[PDB]
């Protein structure tokens, strides 16, 4: 509906971003907080995230994934099935399971919602049965991220969108941890919103530091553009 592209106006210009995350992995517990802004215009996600209880369990790269999707670019002759902007300002809730070969999984359940004029991403994480001699407890991969895609489909039931990808984790000897990932995104508002046809979104991601922040920390730098219509 051309209507239904009033999400345009909600991510028109710069929109500050919240991330936050209590976490829990074969027990360790730990949180987040993620500031930054968006720029929907440009995929464009600029975002700091830091440490801010516990002792940070697993690699930061496996956090990535978990961590806004209605800051992607959708060229304009495919607007019309952008799901995440449709959905907002009252948002929706963002649930996946990630399963790491040969070592343990993720399940998260996350509020995506505007608050104010800011965009926030509330994450509870629990991950389990992963192997203490494996990559993600042993800490055993680059602090780096490959470019992938992020299959989307309708799942009109639940008024909303199935999505599903694997991540490539690179390890220092060349080989690769796989997260293969299972997403359903539910709306919170009761009213209509877009359902998109089959499409995909393409994620570039850039891991830096802040040479002066004395804390354990991940300056994130991220661009993603829909295809496929």
């Amino acid at each position: 509906d051309k209507m239904v592209s009033k999400g345009e106006e909600l991510f028109t210009g710069v929109v500050p971003i919240l991330v936050e995350l209590d976490g829990d992995v074969n027990g360790h517990k730990f949180s987040v907080s993620g500031e930054g802004e968006g720029d929907a215009t440009y995929g464009k996600l600029t975002l700091k995230f830091i440490l801010t209880t516990g002792k940070l369990p697993v690699p930061w790269p496996t956090l990535v994934t978990t961590l806004v999707q209605c800051f992607s670019r959708y060229p304009d002759h495919m607007k019309q099935h952008d799901f995440f902007k449709s959905a907002m300002p009252e948002g929706y809730v963002q649930e996946r399971t990630i399963f790491f070969k040969d070592d343990g999984n993720y399940k998260t359940r996350a509020e995506v919602k505007f608050e104010g004029d800011t965009l926030v991403n509330r994450i509870e994480l629990k991950g389990i049965d992963f192997k203490e001699d494996g990559n993600i407890l042993g800490h055993k991969l680059e602090y780096n991220y490959n470019c992938h895609n992020v299959y989307i489909m309708a799942d009109k039931q639940k008024n909303g969108i199935k999505v599903n990808f694997k991540i490539r984790h690179n390890i220092e000897d060349g080989s690769v941890q796989l997260a293969d990932h299972y997403q359903q995104n539910t709306p919170i508002g009761d009213g209509p919103v877009l359902l998109p046809d089959n499409h995909y979104l393409s994620t570039q991601s850039a891991l830096s530091k802040d040479p002066n922040e004395k804390r354990d920390h991940m300056v994130l730098l991220e661009f993603v553009t829909a295809a496929g219509i």
